[PDB]
DNA sequence: GCATCCGTGAGTCGAGGGTAATAAGCAGGGATTCGCCCGGGTGTCAACTCTTTTTTT
């Protein structure tokens, strides 16, 4: 929960891209909260050391 | 006891006729759906036997 929060501002960047395709915009970032929170279970000491870089495309 | 801020209203019949934009990718396994075909129940016909109302004798 603790490390779900810290990155909670990150789904906003990349919800921001994604608008006016019949969605709005607190739908989309729950959308991402749900993609952040089931990346966040499966994050090891890959080639990508930040955490934000194996998110994004979860949240994508 | 007053001053400031948030809801309702606006006639009625007629014409005029349709609209419009963003845009990842691929691997696994199941549920769905379209072609062919055997088939058994529904139709469409050759073809064998009682009854009888006269029409003939």
């Amino acid at each position: 929960k603790e490390m779900v929060e810290a990155n909670l501002r990150l789904v906003i960047s990349i919800a921001k891209k994604y608008t006016n395709r019949g969605l709005q915009f607190l739908d989309l970032i729950q959308e991402g909260n749900i993609g952040l929170m089931k990346a966040v279970d499966k994050f090891e000491y890959r080639r990508g050391y930040k955490f934000s870089t194996y998110a994004t495309w979860w949240i994508r």
